[PDB]
C-alpha cells in the first residue's frame, strides 16, 4: 500500500497522495537527504505548497526531529512572518518518513544562475539579495541560532520569473529575475548555542578556515558563507572550487593573503604547516589548478566604480580568516554597500 526502496525513498509520483490530504503535482528536486515535491492542500482550499519528505531511515528521520524544532521556534519568534525565513506550514510522521509542509517558492538561486548558462546577476541584484542574506541571518543569530549550512542552493527565490535580455557586449540573451526577494532554505543543519558542535559544518566551497583548523565555529560560521555566496552571485562561479583540507586553505592564501599566525599556533592541525608557512605540492594537478585559477580577490572586479569597490570590501571583511575579527552581519547591513539600495528594497 505504501512502499520504499534502498535508502528508504517514499514511492511516489504525481497523482500520489500523503495523509489523504497532500495531493501531489510536481517534482522540485531531490538531494542527500530525500525529495522535495509541489502539492496542492486539500484541507486549506488546494493551497500550494512544497512538501519537504525526509527518507525512511533511522539517523535522517531522526535530524529531521530537530530541524522541525528550528523551524518551530523561527516561527515561533517571527509571527509577521518579515525575517525572510522558509515558512513551516504543517510537520508530520508518514510511515517512517518527517515531512514538513513548507509555503511554495520558485528556483533556488544557484538554479537560476545555471539556467542562465552560469551569467551573474547584475550587481543591484547581488546588493539586494546580499541585504536579504543579512537581515535574515542577522535574525537567525540574534536568537542563538546558526545555520552552517548556507550556499545558493539553500536560497530560493519567491517568484523566479525573468525577463530576457540581450547583451550588446557579451552577444548573447541574459535572463533577468523580476523580483530579487529571496528566502533562506534548509535548516536541517542549523544550531543552537547551547547544543553539541559537530566538529565540521557547511558544505566544503563555503566552509571557513576556522572549522578546517578545528578551532571552533559559532555565528561567524554563516558570515565567511554569505561572502563566498555574494562572490558567486557576483561572478557566477564558485570562489573556492575545492574538494580537499589542503587545497583549500591555499586557495585561501592565494585569494585573501595569509594565515594569520596565531590561528597557525592555536591549531592542531600542524600537518598542514611548516616554519609557519603552508606546505603544498605546486607540481601536483591541484597545485596547478590553483596556480592557475586562483588569483588576490581585488582581481575578480569587473568595474572600477564606488559600488563595486564597495561590494568587494564588504566581501573581504565577510572573508576574514580570524572568525574573531570577522564582520558580523548587524555591522554587515551599516555598510556603505548599502547605500545603492531603494527604498522599496530597503523597507524590505
Ligand atoms: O529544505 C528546505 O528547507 C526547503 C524548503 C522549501 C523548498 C526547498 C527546500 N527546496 C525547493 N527546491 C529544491 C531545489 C533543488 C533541490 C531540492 Cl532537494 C529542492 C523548493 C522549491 C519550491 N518551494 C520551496 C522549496
Amino acid at each position: 500500500s505504501v512502499e520504499d526502496d534502498k535508502e528508504g525513498h517514499l514511492v511516489c509520483r504525481i497523482g500520489d497522495w500523503l495523509q489523504e490530504r497532500y495531493e501531489i503535482v510536481g517534482n522540485l528536486g531531490e538531494g542527500t537527504f530525500g525529495k522535495v515535491v509541489e502539492c496542492l492542500d486539500h484541507a486549506r482550499g488546494k493551497s500550494q505548497v512544497a512538501l519537504k519528505i525526509i527518507r525512511n531511515v533511522g539517523k535522517y528521520r531522526e535530524a529531521a526531529r530537530l530541524e522541525i524544532n528550528v523551524l518551530k521556534k523561527i516561527k515561533e519568534k517571527d509571527k509577521e512572518n518579515k525575517f525572510l525565513c522558509v515558512l513551516m506550514s504543517d510537520w508530520f510522521n508518514f510511515h517512517g518518513h518527517m515531512c514538513i509542509a513548507f509555503e511554495l517558492l520558485g528556483k533556488n538561486t544557484f538554479e537560476f544562475l545555471k539556467e542562465n548558462n552560469f551569467q551573474p546577476y547584475p550587481l543591484p541584484h547581488v546588493r539586494h539579495m546580499a541585504y536579504q542574506l543579512c537581515h535574515a541571518l542577522r535574525f537567525l543569530h540574534e536568537n542563538q541560532l546558526t545555520h552552517t549550512d548556507l550556499k545558493p542552493e539553500n536560497i530560493l527565490f519567491v517568484n523566479s520569473e525573468f525577463e530576457t535580455l540581450y547583451n550588446e557586449h557579451k552577444s548573447c540573451e541574459e535572463k533577468s529575475v523580476k523580483n530579487t526577494s529571496i528566502r533562506v532554505a534548509d535548516f536541517g543543519s542549523a544550531t543552537f548555542d547551547h547544543e553539541h558542535h559537530t566538529t565540521i559544518v557547511a558544505t566544503r566551497h563555503y566552509r571557513p578556515p576556522e572549522v578546517i583548523l578545528e578551532l571552533g565555529w559559532a555565528q561567524p560560521c554563516d558570515v565567511w558563507s554569505i561572502g563566498c555566496i555574494l562572490f558567486e552571485y557576483y561572478r557566477g562561479f564558485t570562489l573556492f572550487q575545492t574538494h580537499e583540507n589542503r587545497e583549500h586553505l591555499v586557495m585561501m592564501e592565494k585569494i585573501l593573503g595569509p594565515i594569520p599566525s596565531h590561528m597557525i599556533h592555536r591549531t592542531r592541525k600542524q600537518k598542514y604547516f611548516y616554519k609557519g608557512g603552508l606546505v603544498w605540492d605546486e607540481n601536483s594537478s591541484d597545485g596547478r589548478y590553483v596556480k592557475e585559477n586562483c588569483k588576490p580577490l581585488k582581481s575578480y572586479m569587473l568595474q572600477d566604480s564606488l559600488e563595486h569597490v564597495q561590494l568587494f570590501d564588504l566581501m573581504r571583511r565577510m572573508l576574514e580568516f580570524d572568525p574573531a575579527q570577522r564582520i558580523t552581519l548587524a555591522e554587515a547591513l551599516l555598510h556603505p554597500f548599502f547605500a545603492g539600495l531603494t527604498p522599496e528594497e530597503r523597507s524590505f
